[PDB]
This record gives C-alpha cells, sequence and structure tokens, in this order.
C-alpha cells in the first residue's frame, strides 16, 4: 500500500527510497460505501489521500438539488482545499465504494513542506491541473450540449480509471444512473438516453455499475 | 507603483527588506488597452503581476462565443497555470485599459522558489482560493437562475473594486455590455433585461463604462 501512497500529488517529486522513512505515523482511515466523510461548508482541517476505493465530491444546492464535481480514487489527495485557502470545505466527501484512506492535518502537512520542498510544486501542479480540469466543466455547462458532456465524462473516467480488454476499455466507475448525471450536470432520463443512443451503436455497452468503450475514437468524436 | 507590487499574492510571505530584492529582477511592461498577452493555446514559461490596468482572462467556444473567467487589477496575478502544470495557457489574458504591469518567468520564479519556500506556500493559498471561487461558478451554472447570478456578480465585481460614493458603492469595471454578460455566462439578451429590472427597480444605473450601486441587501437576498 506504500506503492499506492508513493502515487501521490505530494509523495511524487520526493526521493522514491526515502517515501519508506516517512510514510509512518499517519491515521490509516476506514468507510463503508455511504459514508459522509466531511460535508461542504463546514470547518476542517484534515486532508485525505485515499488508498482504495471511490470517494465522490458533491455540491448541493439549497435547493436540495445535487451535483458532483469529480470523482477520486486510488492515490487521489482531497481536502486540501479548505488548508491551502484557509476556510470551509468547498464541497461535501462522500464514498462510493469502501474506502481505505490516510490523512494528515494541518501541522503535520506543514512538517513535511519545511522538510519537503519538493512537495509544494507538485501540490501546485496538481491545483493547477484541477483548475484546468474544472474550467473545461464548467465550459461544457455552457457550451456543450447533454450528449456531447456524457462523452467526455465518459472518457474523463476512462482515462483515470479505465482497464484494457482489448482494443476496448473497462471502466469500473462505480456510479449510480444519477452521480453519472449529476457529473454531467444534466437530468437523469437525458442523460440516460444519450448514453442509450451510445450503447446502440456498440460504441459503449453499459454493465452494472459499469462501462466498456469500444469505439474510444468516435466517442471523443461526440464530445467536442 | 511597490506597494501595489507589495499585495501581489506572491509576495504575501516575504521579509519587507526581500520584496524589493525581488521587485528588481522584475520586468516592467506597459500594455495598451486591447492587447492580447497571450493567448488560450499558446506555450507559456511567463507569469504576469498587473501594476494597474484591468485584464480579462477568458475562454473562447467553438462557436465563437467566449465565457469570462474573470476580471483582473492591480496586484493580480495571471498566467501562472502554465508554470506549474506546463502546456497551454487554459484561456486568454486581454486588456479592457490601458495596462501597466511586470513579468517574471519559469526560470525567474523557480530560483524564487528555492530561495524562498515560503512563495510555494502563498501561491497554493492563490490557487486554491481561485479554485474555490470557481466551484462556486460553476455551480452557479447548475443552480442558480439567470438574474439570480447577476446578482452576485456585481457585487463580486464590488468587493474588488467597489468604492463608496455616498451610502452607494462606485465600481467602474470598465466592461461593455456584453462583457458582463460573458462572466455571468448567458447571452446580452437575457442579461439587458436584467439592466432593465434593475434600471426601473432603482438599483444601479449604467454611468460610463462603469456602474453606481445603491443597494446591497435587495441583492443578497437577490442571489441567494
Ligand atoms: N473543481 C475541483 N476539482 C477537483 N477537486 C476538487 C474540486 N473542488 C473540490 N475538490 C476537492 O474536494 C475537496 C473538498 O474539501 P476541500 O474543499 O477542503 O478540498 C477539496 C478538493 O480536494
Ligand atoms: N478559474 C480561474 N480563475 C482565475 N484565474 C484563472 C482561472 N482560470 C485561468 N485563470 C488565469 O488565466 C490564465 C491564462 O494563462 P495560464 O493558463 O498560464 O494561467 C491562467 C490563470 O492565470
Amino acid at each position: 500500500m506504500d506503492e499506492i501512497l508513493a502515487r501521490a500529488g505530494i509523495f511524487q517529486g520526493v526521493e522514491p527510497s526515502a517515501i519508506a522513512a516517512l510514510t509512518k505515523q499517519l491515521q490509516p482511515v476506514d468507510f463503508p460505501r455511504g459514508h459522509t466523510v466531511f460535508a461542504e461548508g463546514e470547518p476542517g482541517d484534515r486532508l485525505y489521500i485515499i488508498i482504495s476505493g471511490k470517494v465522490k465530491i458533491g455540491r448541493r444546492a439549497p435547493d436540495g438539488r445535487e451535483n458532483l464535481l469529480t470523482i477520486m480514487g486510488p492515490s487521489d489527495m482531497f481536502g486540501e482545499l479548505s488548508i491551502f485557502d484557509p476556510g470551509p470545505r468547498t464541497s461535501s466527501a462522500t464514498t462510493i465504494t469502501e474506502v481505505r484512506a490516510v490523512s494528515m492535518d494541518r501541522d503535520a502537512l506543514r512538517s513535511w513542506i519545511a522538510d519537503r520542498p519538493e512537495i509544494s510544486e507538485q501540490l501546485l501542479r496538481v491545483l493547477a491541473r484541477r483548475l484546468r480540469r474544472t474550467n473545461n466543466n464548467l465550459a461544457d455547462l455552457i457550451f456543450t450540449d447533454v450528449p456531447g458532456r456524457v462523452a467526455k465524462q465518459l472518457l474523463q473516467l476512462a482515462q483515470r480509471f479505465g482497464t484494457q480488454e482489448g482494443g476496448a476499455l473497462r471502466v469500473t466507475h462505480d456510479l449510480t444512473q444519477e452521480e453519472i448525471a449529476q457529473l454531467v450536470g444534466a437530468s437523469r432520463e437525458t442523460v440516460n438516453k444519450a448514453l442509450a443512443d451510445f450503447a446502440h451503436r456498440g460504441w459503449i455497452r453499459l454493465e452494472g455499475k459499469s462501462v466498456l468503450i469500444s469505439d474510444s475514437e468516435r466517442l471523443a468524436r461526440r464530445a467536442r
């Protein structure tokens, strides 16, 4: 599991042999599927790295309507925004499978950067990347229509969690039909038809909390 | 000049007798109104701090339509994202006034960070905060009604540019009709209907490029 940790935004760029010498006394946590690790708006000082399982990053309207910002998995950090720009959690963080993680608090995190200055530019790198992704997600809402947007999401899910079957990519995305619409940021029926059409043409084939992508090249053409 | 450069964000962590050191190294520049500093897509080795003027950071749709990510004024840093996660600019940076600014580049920047790790700690704060704002705008798009957004937007312009002018607020945003629209991520058509509604509910008034705000509460209610 040290192997999964070493793939972090933090542990990337700290001498790999020395990554052993530091991974010791962190608090390692467990969560059942469905656990609110923390809620949007509340204070918090902990940052987590996912050892195993997937966490969904949610945003909730006063109205009661839900929205998913991104899905995190093995090796992804979450809960760092309220640390770096001190303030409240910018969103809810909810487990999607059972989840093994490892957390560290604000001060523990201070030791780390002081002793291993390299971390900061990787941390900078993660937020910058996330900015880029979010910038895109945002423009997609102003500009891209639903099936176009579903295409992007499956594709993004696939670069992040996809495995190979041969020519085709497996995407065990551990999601419900409503969470997928929630990532896409549009109606549930509408996301399902967009998905049905793509299945129709054997571009994708749906199976449980999972999708198999046959024809990524056309898929990527519905994106745009 | 140097006290606007002191409130930059990069610099909120260095000795008073150091900002001067880092200020020499910097390269003064004077862009005219309607100048493109760089454009979404170009390579980027260079980051900017606006001494004065305002600049719009923008993204263009395939349809030729354009959403404005933010407006930037004295002390603001921009073009940092291609330093931390090297790649193209995610967005264009175009003046909406004459501008005098100050630039520094990837190697200059990296040298400073090895010299003074505090700079890292500060750009994380800046990035995280940028990411916090964007989650709010993004979610405004799924969750918040169309003039509902024009509220939060005017006030935010205010928070950042608002001058108390006889019990009211003086915001010289320097945005044309369309430019305000693009911040809200909408068509002039439905935006200028919030021009007219706030014109005969008398909370503002279109004076020059500027705008004078006389309300506050029937906005923080009108937004939330
Ligand atoms: N736009 C985004 N892209 C990627 N991750 C995000 C985004 N918004 C929030 N998160 C993550 O979800 C976390 C919720 O808690 P924090 O706001 O402390 O830190 C946040 C980030 O780690
Ligand atoms: N969401 C955002 N909020 C504020 N500024 C941004 C945002 N997205 C991009 N930018 C700025 O726009 C700049 C364009 O050039 P870079 O991508 O190098 O760096 C980018 C950031 O400085």
